């Protein structure tokens, strides 16, 4: 139990969550990563069977940091695109662990999704991932014809650390005077590594998926220096927000990062950026990947897909 009115699916998933490998059960992030990604990826292999996509292509592109692999899920050519950045605290997860999710988005929308295989920490410290995501996004904008995507409909989005990366990318594009991003989709993002919030304290302990201990561990792996936490490409909540793309922010009710995400949405509104802040009740951080058994996740996904389909 956490606060009380939690979707009954979580109580049914008690064994599952408790059986997952914990970060502090290994001596290094690498070993932890290998153990947890193995589980996530196998599950995705099962789910993808039910998310058919006309074509899924793995391409290697040139980022300032070197090679960057991206996976292009294209259900239909000459369609809108969502450049996506997977979650995982900047340390774990991969294209394969969010494969089912991206397939479903591309399939439902009859469009395109480009999932970025960005450099992970601690191997590559902040801001390596931010630059990989920005480089891949710009590459999508610059290769519109080759990829067969609509250059006038390019969206960016991600979940958790991925939502943070989508926000950072949007800022980096704005700072560079680039205007190709038409929408940013932040799924329960982390946008602050310096200040506390009531939700951070309230759910700092006691919930599955995320607690204060692993959050501190993630930032320790991500940043090479403490003060990097205040960088505007990290704690995006302190960046200049003028002219940023219109945003759809999806938050989870039982999540330490909840208030942060909502405050970031209110700050964007003040700065004159249009934004929607949607809090899903009864769910925890990371809920979107559980769409096969959680309706709230299927509806959250429908919101992302609707953006690529509707005008």
């Amino acid at each position: 139990m956490l606060d009380m009115p939690i979707d009954p699916v979580y109580y049914q998933l008690a064994e599952y969550f408790d059986s997952l490998p914990k970060f502090d059960q290994f001596s290094s992030a690498r070993e932890y990563r290998e153990a947890i990604n193995r589980i996530y990826e196998e599950r995705n292999r099962q789910l993808s069977q039910h998310e058919r996509v006309e074509r899924v292509e793995d391409r290697t592109i040139k980022g300032r940091n070197g090679d960057i692999r991206v996976r292009v899920y294209q259900q239909k050519p000459d369609s809108p695109v969502l450049v996506y950045y997977h979650g995982g605290g900047f340390v774990i997860c991969s294209i394969e662990s969010h494969d089912a999710l991206c397939r479903r988005i591309a399939r439902l929308s009859n469009s395109t999704v480009v999932s970025v295989d960005y450099r992970l920490a601690p191997e590559h410290k902040f801001p390596a991932a931010v630059y990989d995501c920005y480089d891949a996004t710009k590459w999508v904008a610059e290769n519109a014809e080759e990829l067969r995507i609509d250059p006038s409909k390019i969206f960016v989005g991600g979940d958790s650390a991925g939502g943070n990366l989508a926000a950072a990318v949007s800022i980096m594009a704005r700072d560079s005077g680039e205007d190709f991003i038409k929408h940013q989709i932040l799924i329960y993002p982390v946008v602050n590594f310096v200040a506390p919030t009531p939700s951070l304290l309230e759910f700092g302990e006691g919930l599955w998926i995320l607690d204060q201990k692993i959050m501190s561990w993630f930032s320790e792996q991500y940043f090479s220096r403490e003060e990097d936490k205040f960088n505007p490409l990290a704690s995006v909540i302190f960046a200049d927000l003028e002219n940023l793309p219109p945003a759809l922010i999806i938050t989870a009710e039982y999540d330490p990062l909840r208030d942060e995400g909502e405050v970031f949405g209110q700050m964007l509104r003040r700065a004159g950026v249009e934004a929607s802040i949607v809090r899903y009740r009864g769910v925890l951080h990371g809920f979107i990947n559980y769409y096969p058994v959680l309706k709230a996740a299927r509806d959250a996904i429908n919101q992302i897909a609707a953006l690529l389909v509707f005008d």
